[PDB]
Formats: C-alpha cells, structure tokens, sequence
C-alpha cells in the first residue's frame, strides 16, 4: 500500500507532530542489535 | 556526516519542536519550480 521510499519520512511526519523522532529510535534499535552482551559461562544440558 | 536517508527526519524533529513542518515546505519548493509564470505586460516606466 505505501513504498518503503518515502514510509520512516511520512511516518515521522505524522508521529514527529506528537514530539517522536524515528531516527534516533531506529540508531538506538541499530546498537540494540549490535550490544554483544551474553554469558559464556555455564554448562549447557548436563543432564539425562 | 548525516545521512541523507534520516535528514528531513531529524530536521523535522528539531524545527518541529520550534513549530515548523519541512514537508509543506519541500512541496512548496516542488511548486516553486514547476510555476511557469511571467505575466508577460509591463505598462512604460519613466519619461526620456
């Protein structure tokens, strides 16, 4: 229905009018998917 | 140093929070440069 050409520019347009920016949602949703933190730490599946 | 792909969200955000939309504005400059006008009939001015 609409073209991802010109979606987070409208989308910010509209949800930018209540104070949201899209960007700096979507930089922080760019580190969230690199922030490696994890705990190589226990023994998976010791059991049975 | 800003990608072209979140400009006019970012602007967006920090000239809304002043009270300016850029999309109105990026549609005038549009008719800005689609308006072949002219009026082409200046009346005589001054007297030699």
């Amino acid at each position: 229905r609409t073209s991802q050409e010109t979606a987070d520019v409208k989308a910010s347009v509209l949800l930018g009018s209540r104070g949201l920016d899209i960007s700096h949602i979507s930089q922080r949703l760019e580190s969230l998917s690199a922030a490696t933190t994890f705990e190589p730490l226990e023994p998976v599946k010791d059991t049975d």
